[PDB]
């Protein structure tokens, strides 16, 4: 039929300069590069939050996490009891469910991080099939983590880390035997073949945990980078390379089943690279978690041979929030009544090279221990507050590294963008959970969120003398 298949390939903590098509000089990603070159590379792509849980929530709900109560990560080994509601609210309908109701065969593979209790399970949230783990990460070698899991059960460990838990397949044990990146690639191939056999459009949410810690890589991938002297960089490159291998096999499967031409492949990272653990975000400033560009500006391409031209670069800013309305539009799917969305259906803009966010803002706000980091972009201009320092105004097109603070030269533009961003925060909800005890103390006493203090300007720079 006319409706395209959709494959999201979502990496975890992949740095900005860590794929070939986005600038890498040491990591080799020929299969991803080939896809990017045969479609549209997005040079100003943003995720809705600079860390996983809230970013993933935003991709699947189509709303900023500040509107859904999900702006902090779930903790390690979060409650698996429905009564504790440790998960994204069930009332916020996921794009997977919408696609499933419109006749797609739907599959999620890899990392979830959206709730470990039954009501939050992928199979309850629109996925016909799920293969992966429910929490925030996982050790990569089954021979290693299955030994550790059994050994800790035998020792009577009452709090085994979910990183070594057996993975699952629709709620049954997975009995994985491969390096799990290779396993996730295998399950993607299989689900592509199932969709081909059913003669049904597919939506596959392939959430590799690579290159997220722990840095663990196959010897055969390491040898591709054996000369790289920094052991972290060497292992990380091999981890990314393994994803690239899997994408190459997925691509051959799509061609063999004749689904390649009419499949939209979207590749991105859930957030910026963590430069403490192998990642490189050049030329951006900062690291995973920041509201510098480095925390939430990510590599992205769209690949869809039927519609998207080759060698395209799309330079206008876009959001991972656009995936929900764009995909449901492509699926000719009807949104549930009352569903709220923060992004736009951008596919016509990509095809015509027009500006979807013209005179509109793409935002980040990240909660810290007593203050807020903020970023906000319109057109060529961005405002940033990091570490509760004085506000910065950057021409992000001219100054991608956020080095030249123009707040003094153009104070009206600064204040203009502040006012719009402060108005945005008036729609926020309270978090359903926070992350640390410190967090809970600050919110309970009203020290957080204090958006009013976040949007102070002149008193941060004026001298009292
Ligand atoms: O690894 S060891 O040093 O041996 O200790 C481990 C374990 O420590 C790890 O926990 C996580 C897995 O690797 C890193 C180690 O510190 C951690 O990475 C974290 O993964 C999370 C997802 O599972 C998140 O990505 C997390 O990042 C977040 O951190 C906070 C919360 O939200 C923001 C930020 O505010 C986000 O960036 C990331 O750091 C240790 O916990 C355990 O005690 O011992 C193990 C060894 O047995
Ligand atoms: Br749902
Ligand atoms: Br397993
Ligand atoms: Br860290
Ligand atoms: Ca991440
Ligand atoms: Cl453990
Ligand atoms: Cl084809
Ligand atoms: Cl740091
Ligand atoms: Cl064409
Ligand atoms: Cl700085
Ligand atoms: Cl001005
Ligand atoms: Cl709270
Ligand atoms: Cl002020």
């Amino acid at each position: 039929e006319t409706r395209p298949n959709i494959l999201v390939v979502l990496c975890d903590d992949l740095g900005y300069a860590d794929v070939g098509f986005n600038g890498s000089t040491d990591i080799l990603t020929p299969e991803l590069d080939n896809l990017a070159q045969n479609g549209s590379i997005f040079t100003s792509a943003y995720v809705a939050h600079p860390f996983s849980g809230p970013s993933r929530s935003a991709i699947l709900t189509g709303r900023y996490p500040h509107l859904t109560g999900t702006a902090y990560n779930l903790f390690h080994n979060s409650s698996e009891d429905d009564k504790d509601n440790m998960g994204v609210p069930v009332e916020e309908t996921y794009m997977s469910k919408v696609l499933q109701n419109a006749g797609y065969y739907t599959s999620a593979i890899g990392k979830w991080h959206l709730g470990a209790a039954p009501k939050f399970h992928p199979n309850k949230r629109g996925f016909d099939d799920f293969y992966g783990f429910l929490g925030g990460g996982h050790d990569y070698f089954p021979s290693e983590y299955q030994k550790t899991y059994k050994a800790q059960k035998k020792a009577g460990n009452p709090n085994i880390r979910d990183y070594v838990f057996p993975m699952e397949h629709n709620g049954k044990p997975a009995n994985e035997t491969e390096y799990i990146t290779d396993g996730f690639s295998r399950e993607a191939i299989k689900n592509i073949k199932i969709a081909a056999a059913k003669k049904q459009p597919f939506f596959i949410y392939l959430a590799y945990n690579a290159p997220h810690v722990p840095l663990q890589a196959k010897a055969e991938d390491v040898a591709k980078f054996a000369h790289i002297k920094d052991k972290d960089r060497r292992t990380y490159a091999a981890m990314v390379y393994a994803v690239d291998r899997g994408v190459g096999k997925i691509v051959q499967t799509l061609k063999e089943t004749k689904q390649f031409d009419n499949t939209l492949i979207v590749f991105l990272s859930d957030n910026g690279g963590n430069f403490n653990h192998g990642a490189n975000n050049y030329p951006l400033k900062g690291t995973k978690g920041d509201t510098w560009e480095g925390g939430y500006r990510v590599p992205m391409f769209f690949h869809w041979p039927k519609k998207i031209k080759k060698d395209q670069r799309f330079d206008f800013p876009v959001s991972s929030l656009d995936l929900y309305p764009t995909f449901t539009g492509l699926a000719e799917a009807k949104l549930p009544k009352g569903k709220q969305l923060d992004g736009k259906n951008i596919m016509d803009d990509v095809l015509k090279n027009t500006e979807p966010y013209k005179d509109e803002m793409i935002y980040s706000l990240r909660y810290r221990e007593g203050y807020n980091d903020v970023g906000a972009r319109m057109g060529d201009w961005k405002i940033t507050r990091m570490g509760n320092e004085p506000w910065r105004l950057h021409n992000i097109t001219q100054d991608i590294g956020e080095k030249k603070n123009l707040a003094g030269r153009y104070p009206d533009r600064l204040k203009e963008m502040i006012a719009k961003t402060q108005e945005w925060t008036k729609s926020f909800v309270k978090p359903l959970w926070v992350y640390s005890v410190k967090d809970k103390e600050l919110w309970e006493s009203g020290q957080m969120p204090n958006y009013e203090a976040t949007f102070e300007v002149d008193k941060l720079v004026d001298s009292p003398y």
